[PDB]
């Protein structure tokens, strides 16, 4: 049974609160070296959502990755949040991965919720040489973005990393979740042959907002997601800010399965376009492009989705991945499913498993409308 | 001391559910001129929102105007819903008015929430000649839209009415809320010289959808709101269906005050554009124009609003109305304020009265960000 007082000491959360959280947002589950773990679905105190506690030789807290705040404007805001210098990295469109070595020597890759992903743990050690880093730094949690076209979670092709890849943006200590300063982190990860997310530079605070403006113009015309700005000694939390095309991308995806994204959502992205038009457009023409790009991202995917279902096709998405065997693919399917995702194996040849995700609500509601159902 | 048993007898709503509604709202007020009345803020049993019960020499239940269902498609939805024939009237973009001659001889214009508008009651009596109609039909509630560019509530130019006119779209019995048949209701209002909404015609159900499509194309090309489809006998409830410019107009106004409406306003309207592109757009040119039209309606109002607030202006809405005197103008404001509206008299020249509406949600949140406040 759950060692509530031990956890109370390791976390700073009173054993009383923890029993209140065992009503709802605190799950006990088997994972790793026959080990019993606790997964904080909801945040609780200093503890972040996605926090996982492993109850082994030592009880290790794998803190959840912290929510990064958003800004819609580069100025005055950057000068209003930061001090002296701003480090500016590339925002990787992928899925958040915390890699840790546990007291059992076992290496584990946590999805944002704190679940171990069988696919992510396999691929993370396949594509990363972690052995020596963890021998020397076993209480540092590698925080990164799994990216690439053959990505079961968020699929964007970053050709320079291959079909599947990884990029570290953080080193955070177990339990305390304290980050290493930016430039030390990059160096340390360099000297173990580990990949850092692209860093555009470190700029004095006066010039930061303009420097970020050019980068974003560059990132947009490349079709990349955007930027994450950081206090070089991480004594100020980060701010994220994204490109217009990044917003058209998400929106276009969202209006392809419009009834699976819980309403706004949609408002939040569009609003980013208002303030960004106010700040980055240097001609009416550009603002015109911005409008055209927004309309088309909305109409055309929704028009094709509707045509599709009209022609008998249910709304689905496929993503072909590398797996070890068909059993492995199946196990990953189950994991997506216990995450509330409609998924099945659609095809399997050698080690390549076609993961099929179904969007039931988009299929149903567009069918009911096409048959004469009333809004 | 309210006569709940009487109101139960006169509405069929159980006495208990009434007292429980009143313990919240449902609200008891004085109106016209020394009568006490019951306003139903939310629906209850068969009672509609905005239903008012007048307690006079007679107990009269001025029923609220029923919510009209909407379709996103003409086909096959019309023929799944209607039978035999389909009557198709213009949907007029203004505000809802219920005119009735209460048992105390006093004529009262009710807005959708069942409040007596001092403006609308004065405007309806100037505009319409109602004395001979109500003399013959005191128990008939005239239901129509007040429309025109110089409108106090929602404003759109309709040349046919100059600055401001009225158009009846329904006749409904007091208490029962039963609607007269379409062709009868129209003949009746004509013989008494009362203005009808344009009725394009009654079509058999197999031709209804293609007919409506043609009306919709003309109405869109002409900047008109859409169509309300009716069973001639009114035995099946109406379906409203709106055009794309109705929507652009709607989303443009929406994003001039983004944080005051919704969040959708946006997903609701945009979803119409999808199915309508599907059913009605015949060339991709048309769909392209639809996308661009939708984009500009979103960015531009949002953009100007941020510029407007960056330059120090509050987010407001002006509208100019024709009033009798300035005494009239200030009564109308006192009226808007007692309904929760942040309005003032911006200006008054020669019977004209600039009514200014403030939207502080939009002003505050847009200023919070321009000050460098985090998303
Ligand atoms: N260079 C980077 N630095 C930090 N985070 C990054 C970087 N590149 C990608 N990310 C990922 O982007 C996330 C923030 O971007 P996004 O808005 O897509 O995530 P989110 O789901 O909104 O996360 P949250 O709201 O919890 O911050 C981070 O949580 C991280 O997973
Ligand atoms: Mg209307």
């Amino acid at each position: 049974d759950i060692p509530f007082d031990l956890i109370q000491e390791r976390t700073g959360v009173p054993s009383s609160r923890l029993k209140v959280a065992f009503a709802r947002g605190s799950l006990r589950l088997l994972e790793s070296a026959g080990m019993q773990a606790l997964l904080f679905k909801k945040p609780l105190g200093d503890l972040e959502a996605g926090t996982v506690i492993y109850l082994g030789d030592e009880t290790e807290v794998i803190r959840g990755f912290p929510k990064i705040r958003r800004t819609l404007l580069l100025s005055p805001t950057i000068q209003e949040h930061f001090r002296d210098r701003v480090a500016v990295e590339e925002k990787m469109n992928g899925y958040n991965v915390r890699i840790a070595c546990l007291s059992s020597g076992e290496t584990v890759a946590l999805t944002r919720g704190g679940h171990v992903c069988p696919f992510t743990t396999r691929k993370a050690q396949e594509l990363l040489d972690l052995s020596e880093f963890f021998r020397e730094h076993p209480d540092l949690v590698i925080c990164g973005e799994m990216i690439g076209r053959d990505n079961p979670y968020v699929s964007q092709d970053y050709p320079e990393v291959g079909p599947l890849g990884f990029r570290v943006f953080d080193l955070r200590e177990k339990n305390t979740n304290r980050p290493l300063p930016v430039e030390e982190r990059r160096a340390l990860l360099d000297s173990y042959g580990l990949p850092n997310v692209r860093l555009f530079g470190v700029y004095p605070i006066e010039e930061a907002a303009s420097e970020v403006a050019d980068i974003i113009r560059a990132l947009g015309m490349a079709g990349r997601e955007g930027v994450v700005m950081k206090d070089p000694s991480m004594e100020v939390p980060p701010l994220k800010y994204t490109s217009s095309q990044a917003h058209a991308r998400e929106l276009a995806y969202a209006f392809s399965y419009p009834f699976d994204f819980g309403r706004p959502f949609f408002f939040s992205r569009v609003i980013r376009e208002g303030f960004q038009a106010y700040e980055l457009d240097e001609s009416d023409d550009e603002t015109r492009e911005r409008a055209r790009r927004l309309g088309e991202a909305i109409i055309y995917p929704m028009l094709e989705r509707i045509k599709s279902i009209s022609a008998g096709e249910a709304a689905y998405e496929d993503t072909v991945i590398d797996v070890e065997d068909r059993e492995a693919a199946e196990e990953f399917i189950r994991h997506l499913v216990r995450l509330g995702v409609s998924a099945t194996l659609a095809d399997y040849r050698d080690g390549r498993a076609t993961i099929r995700r179904f969007y039931q609500s988009t299929t149903d509601r567009i069918n009911n409308y096409l048959k004469g159902g009333l809004y």
